[PDB]
Order: C-alpha cells, then sequence, then structure tokens
C-alpha cells in the first residue's frame, strides 16, 4: 500500500523522509503520469507505474477500485535491505516486489532538484 511504499523507501534511503512531501517529481513520480519520464529517477516511477499496470492485468487479481496502491502487504527492513514476506498472497507479492524494485531503483538514481513539482501540464 502507498504508506508501506513510503516506509520501504526510507529503508533503502534513510535521509529520504523529507522528499515524500506534499511535492511531486518529474512526470511520473506522484500519481497519474503522462508523456515521457524526464530523467532516471522519473523513469523509475514510470517503470513502477507499468509494473502496477501489469498487476492490474493479472486475471487472478482484483484491487480495491483497481488501485494497487490500496493493497497492503507484509515486508521487513534489515540494513537498508528490503525483504518481501513470502507469506504475501500472489497479488500482494507482485505489488511488494514492484515497490521493492522501485525503492532500489530510486536509491541508485540521481536527484535533480529542478524537477521537484514540475509543471506537468507544460512539460509532460
Ligand atoms: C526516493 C526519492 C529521493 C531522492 C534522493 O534523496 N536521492 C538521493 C540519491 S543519492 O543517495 O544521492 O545517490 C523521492 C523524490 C520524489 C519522491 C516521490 C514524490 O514525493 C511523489 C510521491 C509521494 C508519496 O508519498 C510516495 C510515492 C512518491 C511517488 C515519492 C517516491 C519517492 C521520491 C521518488
Ligand atoms: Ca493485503
Amino acid at each position: 500500500a502507498l504508506w508501506q511504499f513510503r516506509s520501504m523507501i526510507k529503508c533503502a534511503i534513510p535521509g529520504s523522509h523529507p522528499l515524500m512531501d506534499f511535492n511531486n517529481y518529474g512526470c511520473y513520480c506522484g500519481l497519474g503520469g503522462s508523456g515521457t519520464p524526464v530523467d532516471e529517477l522519473d523513469r523509475c516511477c514510470e517503470t513502477h507505474d507499468n509494473c502496477y499496470r501489469d498487476a492490474k492485468n493479472l486475471d487472478s487479481c482484483k484491487f480495491l477500485v483497481d488501485n494497487p496502491y490500496t493493497e497492503s502487504y507484509s515486508y521487513s527492513c534489515s540494513n537498508t535491505e528490503i525483504t518481501c514476506n513470502s507469506k504475501n498472497n500472489a497479488c500482494e507479492a507482485f505489488i511488494c516486489n514492484c515497490d521493492r524494485n522501485a525503492a532500489i531503483c530510486f536509491s541508485k538514481a540521481p536527484y535533480n532538484k529542478e524537477h521537484k513539482n514540475l509543471d506537468t501540464k507544460k512539460y509532460c
């Protein structure tokens, strides 16, 4: 679920709490998404959006109001190391992994301040 995703991100990137703020990043980091990713970090979010999209397509899965972000799963954090609980059901496991991959992608991408709260109606 969204809040778990936030938590999962702080795990892989400690000094990140202040960035989940009211803000949004690039063309895909936030909700919706349109046009083309503006950089590596934004591409991570686009990839994550496509991942959720694949989840919504699994005929064996149905999420509340078709929003994978509502799906709560179980996961644990070690030393910035994320582990998805094997007890999660198939649908939850897919989401957990999407969130995990994104968290890892985020930790490796550069953060470009000029993309914070980018005017999406203009540049996306
Ligand atoms: C993980 C990211 C932090 C940047 C950063 O500190 N990089 C450091 C890199 S390095 O260590 O210096 O290499 C932040 C940037 C904007 C954040 C996103 C935005 O705040 C929009 C969204 C807010 C929601 O509460 C959670 C998902 C949501 C989609 C956030 C995921 C985390 C992001 C992608
Ligand atoms: Ca659940």
